[PDB]
């Protein structure tokens, strides 16, 4: 509906530098926030007010206030695989912060 | 430092149609986050997994995926004078999420 949500995004751990530490796994479903803060809002979303009164004066002044930005609101764990400061091969149950699990309007 | 940040930002109630609700302040501070999210970070700022992650897919992928975004991630209250279900003004000592706070690249 062209509005902000959650969509697929596979991160690969060497495309981003990560390889030298993450052993693994190689790739993960991190989703990222995609898609516009405009009215009328989704029904069923989280909307904090400063998010609708700047996207409402942005619409005033649109070459100076910025829209909202849809964002991820909370996020999920991943287990990784990764080595420890002699190189021993770790298991780090919860990586927090690596996967989206809700997106909003900030 | 061209790095995501708290500015000002004027909000004028009658600009934003809330006037008819809001009788006072006419104005406010709401502020806004405005500045980028690259590498390398500000040291003294709180940054996500997901926010380093996407940033660095955008940098190898930047016509498919989004770099990070600039967003509120504290909000504070304000006290407005509002007109309640009869039409009484009536004080919202309280009135929560219309003030950044702080800033950060989510
Ligand atoms: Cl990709
Ligand atoms: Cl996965
Ligand atoms: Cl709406
Ligand atoms: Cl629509
Ligand atoms: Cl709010
Ligand atoms: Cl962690
Ligand atoms: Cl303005
Ligand atoms: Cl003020
Ligand atoms: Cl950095
Ligand atoms: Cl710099
Ligand atoms: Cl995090
Ligand atoms: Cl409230
Ligand atoms: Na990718
Ligand atoms: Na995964
Ligand atoms: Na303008
Ligand atoms: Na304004
Ligand atoms: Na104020
Ligand atoms: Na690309």
């Amino acid at each position: 509906g062209s509005h902000c949500q959650k969509t697929s995004l596979r991160v690969n751990f060497e495309d981003i530098g990560w390889d030298s530490w993450i052993i693994a796994p190689k790739e993960y479903e991190a989703y990222e926030c995609r898609g516009g803060c405009f009215f009328p809002l989704a029904d069923d979303v989280t909307p904090t007010k400063h998010a609708i009164v700047q996207t409402l004066v942005h619409l005033k002044f649109p070459t100076k206030v910025s829209k909202a930005c849809c964002v991820p609101t909370k996020l999920s764990p991943i287990s990784v695989l990764y080595k420890d400061d002699m190189g021993v091969p770790t298991l780090k149950y919860h990586y927090e912060g690596m996967s989206v699990a809700e997106c909003g309007c900030r």
